[PDB]
């Protein structure tokens, strides 16, 4: 679990969005596993606007932060789960690191700010949904 709070927006994994997230929907994209909802309070976070490929992510299954080198956002095949059929997820970045399903929502950050959130994983792999292209989050 986990979310990004910037301005009057809350960014979450679309597969973990609540009834309240859907009732205050701003934008969602099943192909990116992202959902953004509106908030009444002003949010705590800043979004990176960069091309960093190194950063640090929070891993809830270890209560620890880990450094990672990650690929550029791309279209990656993702196996079928209880939430989605087998499909290509877009704007996804992969890295070597520990992750478990409950780790989705953990923030990936670089020196410039929030880069994205955990969205997929595998045997010694972890995937992050990029948010750096969503320029409207800052306005
Ligand atoms: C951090 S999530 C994770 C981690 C390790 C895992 N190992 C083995 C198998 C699955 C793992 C898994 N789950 C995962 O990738 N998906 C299920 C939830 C929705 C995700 C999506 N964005 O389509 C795909
Ligand atoms: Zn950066």
């Amino acid at each position: 679990s986990g979310a990004i709070y910037v301005g009057n927006y809350r960014v979450v994994n679309r597969h973990l969005a609540t009834h309240n997230d859907w009732a205050n929907l701003v934008w969602e994209d099943s192909s990116r596993d992202l959902l953004v909802s509106s908030t009444t309070a002003q949010g705590c976070d800043t979004i990176a606007r960069c091309d960093c490929q190194t950063g640090v992510y929070y891993c809830s299954s270890r209560r620890k932060h880990y450094p990672v080198s990650f690929s550029k956002p791309s279209l990656i095949f993702v196996e079928a789960s209880e939430y989605y059929p087998a499909r290509y997820q877009s704007h996804l970045m992969l890295a070597v690191g520990h992750s478990e399903p409950g780790d989705c929502g953990g923030i990936l950050r670089c020196q410039h700010g929030v880069v994205g959130i955990v969205s997929t994983g595998g045997n010694g792999l972890v995937g992050f949904a990029d948010v750096r292209d969503l320029l409207w989050l800052d306005e």
